[PDB]
């Protein structure tokens, strides 16, 4: 009995999740719901400006899409409760719309008949937050709604964990230079949420914006709670991002010690890089985070240290792969 | 007393229209209506990624914006009929939202109490269509709703006019390489109108798209009706465009004859250029169209001729300046 | 197995090594470039438009090891001194642009290479071949041929179909083209003197000349003198399309034209009906990809004007066409 | 009046001519670049990032006429061969980027120029000046000075305020910076061998080193050795910002920091409270523009980490600072 998945919101994250889940074993995507006709969804899945064509068969059947010979039901109801996840017997729902990133709203899928919900973004203090390779253990399968956190959280968390475990962290400020995203406008225009800076043209500007990945780091690594705060700078790349962390450490450290600590911590989720890469090189990586040893810097002024550690991540593909990893692990327990 | 104007849709065209109207004499903007809070509108009027900062004073008063010391009432009603144009005593309304681009929808402004309406886009066959400097004479002031046509039409019209008058046109195909616009998405995502190509990330792609500026050219130049059709290629420039016309002429022509005719036709609306300019040079021009003599090409094979003529235009500012010119001329007679 | 040497490890040369590694019966024995090997390895491994190389690439003393196989690296500016005979080289891809004529290219034959293919137009003494259009004109006796420009490989298959099926009186070509290295990053003086390539490539629509239309006679003789064209450079690092507005001898319908291109589809010439954009054409292996969605036939008083549009990745499509011509010329 | 020659009619050289025309008591007698006069005029008239030149520019035989005044044009790559002596040029603006040290700059003095100002860091033996911070150190006796890098002119006023009001223990600087000429249009070999500037400028976030922070000692001696930084080049043709995460000696609140920067405002150092973006800073005449919105103070256990951010137009902001240093240096010389 293979786990059944439905994807709510066939956006960048939802669509890439279908690509990765197809390769995954024990999981298949029974249905997708998005407020657009199925013809549009098929096109956007087949062709991709940043991630390349889907390496597989994609065809259109009436009210459905056939991916590699398997039909996937398509729905367009904006209200989650109305969706027939119960009639489909779906096990888990990927909440990728960005409008139901909270415990109560995610439960609407449970009312529709879905057993569990995983949110493709932060979901508040009431739901569990998981960065794979850091705190996947906390899941026991009993939770109805969990959150895979933000893309920046999946990039920062492994890097911050190593600094805390090996040297201890007093405090840190995080600056993430981030690719532009959907909430930004194509050209200067009114913004739905009221942000005067996302209202501005995404591809023309360095755009300051807030991010909570550092403050909310407490939900992933409790030992780091309250020690980090951060900001963001959105820049004209359609995908590909990096995370800088200026941190004060409890124990003194050398740039070689830090890089060696990260290399030991490398996993399927956390990569170690020594080449002189740039953002385009990170597009499509499956790591949730890619630590760049070249960017490590330790500065010592009068026996006082300030440390910069940097990790690349593809806000789209890196997060998606971490999302699928958390989805598989959550199925084993659930 | 001065002509009083209200702007519906404080978008790229609506906001630039406010800039040009301040400089214009005998015309002022009494109010703007947009489904945005005034705080956002003031900001987007003051700061511009492509057209530069507004050269003037702009401040926020309760439910209004004060531009150069003069109050402008701000409303946020999406339904045009509900706006109080009668109360404010508004001579003309600029329909710049892009959602009311036809005679019937535009009439909601007249119901609200506005005397006249000018549509910042094509409005079909039922309303008069005017490219200033080509057919403004057709207006007698009796019309309730008129259209300034598309930005592409204001570029194509003066160039095609010279060709028809001097050489005569059998037929022509138009290709306009056009800056990306709001109707395109920032990143691959479903599109509201269902266009699979405007759905694609605007800043990453050459995006073929339809344009009716060539077919509807009959409403501007009746002598050319049915003789032209064209398409568009949207490319990653935030503003600045050009229009090519490959045309068969009735009388034989040389490249020098064509350039001389266009220079003779030059006006405030139609410029003549001999420098080797590029798209960025056209940003902020006040001409509705700028003929590029350098790109003109006449090809003869066995006495059969094919002619290429090219003209630059800033889809935002060039169209906005033509829009104001038609707004004044229509206001003198209205 | 065909043994190939690449003179000039630029973007085309590097992508050619990627495509040749995938190809069976053909391998790259050596590359000669005056650039340091540490840099050449980096640009081979990492590509901003074409992505990471799907393979192993490491540097060993005086060579680079691609998928476990040594490839000799040389830095001699004089091709004749290179040991093409010792390595057993069959064909040379001349991608430097400095040996683009019969005599200079022959220096590779003196070095021991059997034949040479130039990745740019080659002059009045060498044959010009767009694979899938006129490879037949080769009789195997030639030492040096030219694969023409990337733009020629996009225009040629589409124009050949029009000439054979309907006949062409005349045509004008406009190619909306990705920006290229010769354009400056930011406004600055330009080496060749072009006031428009001097302008910042990623910020502008940049008119510029193209000779693909005039030279079409070398590929399709019956189209000689019937075509003229220009180019518009737009801010995409790769991916392009070619429009051709043409007057045809015989009347045609858009369905007739699209059906004809579909019949002409091959490994080199693709036929597309989806609503694609430039990013979708990046990395395609077709030399040209005809877009049926953009076809338009205009009739006004019995007089017709026809527009046909074909995509091509100026980098990869030309590279794959170059490899197709490279093997075919080695076999005859 | 003061006579100026521009060696290198690049982005900085051309913008310097625009600002120098507006300046009084200074005029540009000649420009030298390894380009034909036809090309130099075109690039002076038309600008993709800074807009068309608001003035008259025409071509005369071997010269360009800006606002009706002839400016002799030269194309000699060796400064020594240039005729600065015949032209009696008081100062030379070294904007090529190929003569950025005292020894190479002296070639202009051999050619007959009295003084040279380098539009970049010219080493730690030459006096280095950020206008509005340490212009006083110049007494006019120097033959070669440096106006420093664009990032230095952004960081210097902000760092000086922090040093005076709260004192600085140490700081790390990260500048998100517009791409520049030394980066390649498309992936290709790089002249200096930089594997990252070799990559296509408009497609990538490109880490790169910058010495603006370490050299801060030449501008603010009090800060010597306390700052180091790196840069991230991102795809904007112009417009930049500088972040500084710093440990302060005395505790501070974000409101205290913002108030201090506003008090320090001048023609060179601006204060901004709007939610601006990079395009908004294009064309500004400030050398640096402090963004109060971005200030942040992080206190964990009474241990403070402070972030201060300032925008700058790497082209125009530096050029206006360069002209300001040129005027002051011409009064003293
Ligand atoms: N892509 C990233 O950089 C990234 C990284 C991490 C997390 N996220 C999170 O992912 C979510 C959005 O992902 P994205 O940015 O790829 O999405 P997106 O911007 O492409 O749009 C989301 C999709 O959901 C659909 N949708 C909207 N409302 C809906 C509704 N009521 N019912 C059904 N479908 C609906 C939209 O049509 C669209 O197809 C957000 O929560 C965001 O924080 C995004
Ligand atoms: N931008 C150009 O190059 C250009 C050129 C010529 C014509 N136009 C025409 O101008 C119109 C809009 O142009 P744009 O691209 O600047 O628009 P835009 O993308 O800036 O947005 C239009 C504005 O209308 C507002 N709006 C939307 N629905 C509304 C409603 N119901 N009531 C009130 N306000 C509403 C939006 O909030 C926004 O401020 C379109 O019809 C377009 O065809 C644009
Ligand atoms: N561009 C910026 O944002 C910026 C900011 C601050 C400082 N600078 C400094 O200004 C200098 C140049 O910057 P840029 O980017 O404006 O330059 P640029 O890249 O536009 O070119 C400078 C000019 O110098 C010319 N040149 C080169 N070698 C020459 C020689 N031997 N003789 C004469 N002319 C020669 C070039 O042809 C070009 O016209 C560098 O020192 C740079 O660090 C630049
Ligand atoms: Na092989
Ligand atoms: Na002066």
């Amino acid at each position: 009995m293979s786990i059944k998945v439905a994807i709510n919101g066939f956006g960048r994250i939802g669509r890439l999740a279908l690509r990765q889940i197809e390769k995954a074993h024990g999981i298949e995507v029974a249905a997708v719901n998005d407020l657009t006709p199925a013809e549009m969804l098929l096109h956007l899945f087949k062709y991709d400006s940043t991630q390349g064509r889907f390496q597989g068969t994609a065809e259109l059947k009436d009210d459905a899409i056939v991916v590699n010979g398997r039909e996937i039901k398509v729905f367009a109801n904006p209200n989650p409760e109305e969706l027939p996840w119960g009639e489909l017997g779906v096990d888990v729902v990927l909440e990728c719309t960005g409008f139901f990133t909270n415990k109560t709203k995610a439960e609407a899928h449970i009312r529709a008949g879905a057993r569990k919900v995983v949110i493709s973004a932060p979901g508040g203090n009431d739901v569990k937050t998981v960065v794979y390779g850091v705190n996947q253990d906390i899941l026991d399968g009993s939770e109805t709604v969990i959150s895979a956190a933000s893309c920046t959280t999946n990039c920062l968390a492994p890097m911050a964990a190593v600094l805390q475990k090996e040297f201890g962290v007093v405090e840190g400020l995080m600056t993430t230079i981030h690719a532009y995203t959907g909430d930004q406008n194509t050209l200067d225009a009114p913004h739905r949420k009221g942000d005067l800076r996302r209202a501005r043209a995404a591809a023309l500007n360095i755009v300051p914006n807030s991010t909570g990945a550092a403050k909310a780091i407490g939900l992933v690594i409790p030992e780091l709670n309250g020690k980090l705060d951060g900001s963001a700078q959105r820049v004209p790349v359609a995908t590909g991002s990096l995370t800088e962390l200026v941190s004060v450490l409890e124990r003194p450290a050398t740039k070689e010690e830090i890089n060696a600590a990260m290399k030991a911590a490398s996993s399927e989720s956390y990569g170690y890089n020594e080449d002189q890469i740039v953002s385009s090189d990170v597009v499509g990586i499956e790591y949730g985070s890619l630590f760049d040893a070249t960017q490590t810097r330790v500065m010592t002024v009068g026996g006082k240290q300030l440390v910069k550690t940097v990790a690349w991540y593809d806000n789209e593909m890196s997060y998606t792969c971490q999302l699928v990893r958390t989805l598989e692990y959550f199925a084993g327990k659930i």
